[PDB]
């Protein structure tokens, strides 16, 4: 239904920043959403950020508030997060995901392969 490609990730250093994409198939949805979601080893997958189709809707998990931005370039259905002053405790298996709810990850049902960021001290 939805393919999902995301680009951007790697090794990075700690305080440093990198731009993930997610490339999306067809058109955003109207109404449900698009969101970045990270899960490290051993761990739950947990939400980073979401956004409406509009734009104007943003939604950030507490421990990146201020420091990542989502947005979207309607040029295309290309949607990015830019990560800045990056910590150790951000490597993660980051993915994208289409036709959601805010952070809420079991209203998901589209989701990329994930791409590997991983912050060096």
């Amino acid at each position: 239904q939805v393919q999902l490609v995301e680009s951007g990730g790697g090794l990075v250093q700690a305080g440093g920043s990198l731009r993930l994409s997610c490339a999306a198939s067809g058109y955003p949805h109207p109404y449900l959403h698009m969101g970045w979601f990270r899960q490290a080893p051993g761990k739950e997958r947990e939400g980073v950020a979401a956004m409406d189709s509009g734009g104007g809707g943003t939604l950030y998990a507490d421990s990146v508030k201020g420091r990542f931005t989502i947005s979207r370039d309607k040029g295309k259905n290309t949607v990015y997060l830019q990560m800045d002053s990056l910590k150790p405790e951000d490597t993660a298996t980051y993915y994208c995901a289409a036709g959601g709810y805010q952070l809420r990850d079991r209203t998901y049902g589209h989701w990329g392969q994930g791409t590997q960021v991983t912050v060096s001290s």
